[PDB]
């Protein structure tokens, strides 16, 4: 057996389940504030990262995941997702003299020692709004924040803290900054100590953390985007440890279940029922939109399949025998409490609404 | 200034709301089968791949991208999926004696030459069943695949080629009775079902680990979904012997041939409500606004003018959005307690009190 390269994760279905729901919220959240998505390449030049994060940093110094190309070219894949927006946004035309709100969703890979909140291969989901310079957009972005935790239940355990790291120009923006979230009734701490660990922010500067610690993180980068190449054009953004998130709901919130994955099973056995069965499916698919649905294969007996029912969290069960198959029937049996009445097909459907929803 | 590397795509905000449209109809029906999530490492170790797919087949022999750790082990980005399925089930115990009806999505990275439908980062659907042997699993993955080109609205445009490849045995003699038999029935429960399929004796796939039931679904680069059983996987790389079938789908075939087959499948506009503020310090009441809507209006898609604009300016980016409605603040309203709610589409704008907008907005759009 081979295993998994140390530190890459395997998410199982169990846990993909909760992955799911956090996930829609927080896409849901984005949507009502009107941020389109953009997906942009696992692997980029390496220069763009030693130009963009700095060569003097931890990413750049011992952290990256490079190689050779077939062609010479060094490649590498992204340990953070910014430096590839900007790239994609001045490849391709979309920030010049135009204001794009955009959020981007992956996997991010750094060679660091795996500890608990630590991992080789990551996950992030991230902000990135070019073209506003003010302070206002960056109080959005925290509104933003906010939003999701209120969403999730864990808004009693994140603490904002922000600082400048620019001066005239920037003490006011920064106070600005300060004067939209008391307005806005967001708790911040100003801690002057914050620099964050990547070498292309400039005024904004503000984490996230929850009591490894910084569960979201970001802050403004007005220059980056003509170090890579491109005009001046004023950015901010921020990125969120998803495997980190995750864990905090989950511990914060125990309460937090996820939609279970069968609703009705399709027993089925006897002679030549098959085809009935997986036919009988596909028309209560037809009938029941969003219904998960599962068809027993494989044979079994009746109580091997009622087993496999229970299994999968299946609250009803729909049976056919061959009687059935000629009487045009099936049971309907409420595996909650064990009524099963024998339904005409065209009106199981309708039995299966009354029970389920 | 930097470029992408050949054969590597970025998707832009108008192409990427296509995108997850399809997704979500994918998603869905999957679901309705009662089908789980799984998801795997990008990078795996290069043994597997050699083990899985085979030394001597074009991935492994000039496709992979393979580097060198920083402690000698050899990783390979992954060019398919089924290999680090089968590793990570047999690694966390999900395989044996038990049953699995799984699905991924995700890249999958192949350094091969730039074409129509080939990209050198690509992303793939695929299935993984475990458990079952009988043609009746393999016989709900093909229908599976038909309720989804009936949802896309692709069905009449996508053929479906079918064939056996035996055993071992009858592949090292050239099925055999058990393989004739498994694909007879295979063949009786499609026809039973209406799925018309062609049998095509020079189909075999381009991956060493397939045996009995393998089939494609082409379109007229060619391929959108392939797949096939490969019942001997799971041993061979080290777990007990179990059954199991499974197919992937280049979502990128299938994006391009919605699009082109089914012109107008559109995707939703990006920003529904535009709220226009101007006026000295209106800004935080604009954006109080804003929030309080959102309460109030769960998933409707509002963004708040920034950088100040005058009002001209202001309602123009509201048509860049595509807003339908834009609900105005100057230092009047904020006084008074008001917003002004801007019909975009016919221009009739009426002050509400903006304990009343919400309301209004649902009349409006919905
Ligand atoms: N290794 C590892 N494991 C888990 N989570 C990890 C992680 N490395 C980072 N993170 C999570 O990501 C956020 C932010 O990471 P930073 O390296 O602190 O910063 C950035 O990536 C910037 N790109 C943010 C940005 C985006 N636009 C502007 N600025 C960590 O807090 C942690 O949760
Ligand atoms: N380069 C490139 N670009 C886009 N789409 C691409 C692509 N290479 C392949 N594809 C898509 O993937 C399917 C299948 O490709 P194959 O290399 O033929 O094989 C497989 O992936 C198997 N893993 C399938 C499987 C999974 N479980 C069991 N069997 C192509 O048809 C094409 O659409």
């Amino acid at each position: 057996n081979i295993q998994a390269i140390r530190g890459m994760n395997d998410y199982l279905p169990g846990e993909t389940a909760i992955w799911q729901r956090i996930e829609g919220t927080l896409k849901n959240v984005l949507g009502s504030y009107g941020y389109s998505e953009i997906r942009l390449p696992i692997v980029e030049q390496t220069p763009l990262f030693k130009r963009a994060i700095g060569e003097v940093t931890d990413v750049v110094e011992k952290e990256m995941y490079t190689f050779e190309d077939r062609n010479g070219d060094s490649l590498t894949l992204r340990p953070e997702g910014t430096a590839g927006c900007v790239r994609a946004g001045i490849e391709h035309g979309l920030l010049y003299n135009q204001e794009q709100r955009l959020w981007y969703i992956g996997p991010m890979f750094r060679h660091e020692r795996p500890q608990k909140g630590r991992y080789r291969q990551f996950h992030q989901l991230g902000c990135e709004v070019f073209g506003l310079q003010g302070p206002d957009i960056d109080a959005e972005l925290i509104m933003l924040t906010a939003r999701w935790w209120r969403a999730l239940g864990i808004s009693e355990h994140v603490t904002l803290e922000l600082n400048s790291i620019g001066d005239e120009e920037s003490r006011e923006h920064f106070a600005g900054l300060c004067k939209l979230l008391e307005s806005a009734g967001i708790a911040y701490t100003v801690n002057q100590r914050l620099v964050r660990g990547l070498d292309y922010y400039n005024r904004t500067v503000f984490e996230w953390v929850t009591n490894q610690g910084t569960v979201c993180a970001g802050g403004r980068y007005d220059g980056l985007v003509e170090q890579l190449g491109g005009r001046a054009t004023p950015a901010v953004g921020f990125a969120m440890g998803l495997e980190r998130l995750v864990l905090l709901v989950q511990a914060v919130n125990p309460e937090f279940k996820a939609d279970p994955v069968v609703d009705i099973y399709l027993v089925a056995s006897g002679a030549d029922t098959q085809s009935a069965a997986m036919a009988l499916a596909e028309r209560l698919r037809d009938e029941l939109p969003g219904v998960k649905l599962m068809t027993n294969h494989g044979g079994g007996n009746f109580k091997k399949q009622f087993a496999r029912a229970d299994k999968w969290g299946a609250r009803v069960a729909v049976v056919l025998g061959e009687s059935e198959v000629a009487n045009g029937t099936a049971v309907v049996k409420d595996l909650r409490s064990g009524e099963q009445t024998a339904v005409a097909q065209d009106s199981v459907a309708a039995h299966l609404r009354t029970l389920l929803g």
